[PDB]
DNA sequence: GCGCGTACGTGCGTTTAAGCGGTGCTAGAGCTGTCTACGACCAATTGAGCGGCCTCGGCACCGGATTCTCAGGCCTGGCGAT
């Protein structure tokens, strides 16, 4: 699970956060020819290499384009970083992160790659 | 090949002058009669029209010069989607 190369402030200084089978790195997509949508949204919970400190990276646009981004700082509070990661995934897909081993999908919202 | 905008083809209802048969009249095409205006007939005169003759400048056109306009390019704002 690599850190986004567009995360130029934190790539090569941090890793993706993981626990047991779970991995806090996910790419969302939404494509719809009726209204000409073809877009993406990357989400990553990142932890620094040298110290127990956290951020949520996010990067989005039209598919294959640079678009926009944000690096949300969480200090030593992993629970805040988990909450922000899970909230963005929930708001973009109308369904939970945790009890979704089977990926159900709804209209007007993002899909997710494997 | 086709998205989608619309106008006339097709069915029902209203009502008006087309189509019609009788009544009635004089407007005017056609018949019969008047009579003199004028083309073609018939001839001599004579110059305009047409056949041969020039002769000159309108036109085509080759040399040289300038403007018109199509083809081959260039850059900044509108607003599209994120």
């Amino acid at each position: 699970a690599p850190v986004d190369p567009e995360c130029t402030a934190k790539v090569g200084k941090a890793h993706v956060y993981c626990e047991g089978n779970d991995v806090y790195d996910v790419m969302l997509n939404q494509t719809n020819l009726r209204d000409n949508n073809n877009k993406y949204y990357l989400i990553q919970l990142l932890e620094d290499d040298a110290q127990r400190n956290f951020s949520v990276w996010m990067r989005w646009g039209r598919v294959g384009k640079m678009g926009q981004h944000s690096l949300v700082a969480c200090s030593g509070n992993l629970n805040k970083a988990k909450e922000i990661f899970q909230k963005k995934f929930l708001d973009k897909t109308k369904n939970n992160w945790e009890d979704r081993e089977k990926f159900e999908k709804v209209p007007g919202k993002y899909d997710m790659l494997q």
